[PDB]
């Protein structure tokens, strides 16, 4: 095994030591169980957002979608008042909602200096595909009444980076304007693929085992029965999505197990004509960032916010 | 190590065939004997040229510019008119010891063909029989020359390996001396800073795994072309200094996945959007250090239509 990247500060050592201190025992697929240790999980990591950013947090209903707006305290900058963001929080595509949602929208809010309306969308495996991509376009219809297409973005991690690029394919469905960027960070429309998921150990490799295949589908019960030729289901597979995606960012942490099929999203996009970025934080696992005592993590967040504030437009609307 | 995963299941059938020929290509151990050691890899850069004329047509001229040799690559159909008015200089990989006249054409070559503009391929000055800024200051004179033709946002700068090195340290070499920056550089499979990081542990540049407990990294990079030159010279390991990375200008950084440079290019990358300059990177997983030397592979073409892509978009145009 290995030393912890020599390019981590002593801040992100201790958080990797607490990360796996936070690691879930076994459930044996016991919902009930999972999602409470999670709750108890996103509870956590809130509480160290809200010692680190100082925001304010409002429940509206946008289109009959739940959704919590989180901005600085004290305001929204100049430079971003005629702008928003969509978060789509992650949590395997089963839990997230409410704290994880906060977790994610607090230090983009706050760091950027923008208002982050973060969608409680429904979850499975109560719900299947495509509701996400529906409850993300209900709430980016509504909000199209106050802002310019140009001026919106959608951004969210693991799960949430998974269902802003399905989202990006059911608003181009809808015949609604395509968002002005987004970041698919973490995770996009497409299946882990490539080294990174063995590295990561979310498959066993190594002395004495056998290294199976990987899948071609995202294994989630979300996605149960989805094809994957269905193009709008897993987009950056397919060379006629890529080609309509917006401006995209793409980060991740070096040994997130995301991060082989992440490098291959931004080659297609490259390839497509489509400005996109990548990211990636050597030694630091999937979603590192909502853990925001360590710099790694401001300093994603300032990419987050640069990369926005660089490709959403902001004129009035 | 990477021997336990399969071959990458993002990798084309002629990337997994390029894979086991690599693998079976790699050197003996010439124990300190530069002359086998050269012998070896003129062998190995003239099987990659005889690859390279297969797939791709060119002239090349020797010229002398500033008393430095080069060797100018076009296509054989010549330079689009879109790149009438723009040159690539290209510094060769080869370890600062090694790869000087085919190993230079075997870089640029595949850039010349595919982006159709002229190529001007640097013979600079190899370790050990010279050092650090040899090879800056050779790079910098045939720039310096250069100067006289083309306007310097439309001069680019890349090299691969040891090459993507000495193009990031040649960048501070020509700040130093005054001239204009250049309009655009490619870092490829290393630039100006250590090997650090992860990737060089997952290489087995350093011994790795069970029971046998990994040394910390070094904080400069081994050969002997570098060797005296201290971590704190900015000029000579410029990613890793907060100056000279907010002069650089626009960089494409590219590697495979599974190259030892991997973990310093993404770090150099965040570092260079902090400083504010506008850059690019791309890995390719699964593949090794300087993949793209093995030109039969859709890999390996698109890694030249990124580099030639990220030229056509960031240096200007006008004479
Ligand atoms: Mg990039």
């Amino acid at each position: 095994w290995l030393p912890p990247s020599n390019q981590l500060s002593p801040e992100a050592r201790s958080v990797l030591d607490r990360m796996d201190a936070a690691k879930a025992p076994e459930f044996n697929g016991d919902l009930v169980r999972q999602r409470a240790f999670y709750q108890q999980f996103n509870d956590d990591r809130l509480v160290e957002m809200r010692r680190v950013f100082r925001t304010r947090e409002r429940h509206e209903t946008l289109n009959a979608v739940h959704v919590q707006v989180v901005e600085p305290a004290d305001g929204v900058s100049a430079r971003n008042r005629d702008r928003v963001l969509i978060n789509v929080h992650g949590g395997a595509f089963m839990w997230g909602a409410g704290s994880g949602a906060l977790v994610e929208a607090i230090p983009i809010a706050a760091t950027m200096g923008v208002s982050v309306v973060t969608v409680d969308y429904r979850l499975a495996p109560e719900n299947r595909y495509p509701a996400a991509s529906e409850d993300v376009t209900a709430v980016y219809r509504a909000l199209l009444e106050r802002y310019p297409a140009a001026n919106i973005g959608i951004f969210g991690s693991s799960a949430g980076g998974v269902i802003t690029a399905q989202a990006v394919t059911w608003i181009r469905r809808e015949g609604l304007p395509r968002p002005g960027a987004i970041g698919t960070l973490c995770g996009t429309g497409a299946p882990y693929s490539g080294d990174s998921p063995y590295l990561a150990g979310v498959v066993p490799v190594g002395p004495g085992v056998k290294a199976p295949p990987l899948p071609g589908l995202l294994p989630t019960a979300y996605m149960e029965g989805v094809g994957a030729d269905d193009a709008r289901a897993y987009p950056l597979t397919s060379d006629a999505e890529t080609v309509f995606m917006p401006p995209t960012l793409l980060l991740a942490g070096g040994r997130d197990f995301a991060v082989s099929a992440l490098s291959l999203a931004h080659r297609r996009l490259a390839r497509a004509g489509v400005d996109s970025e990548l990211h990636l934080f050597d030694g630091l696992p999937h979603a590192f960032f909502v853990w925001p005592d360590m710099p790694e993590s401001l300093e994603a967040y300032a990419l987050i916010a640069g990369f926005f504030d660089s490709r959403l437009g902001l004129t009035p609307s």
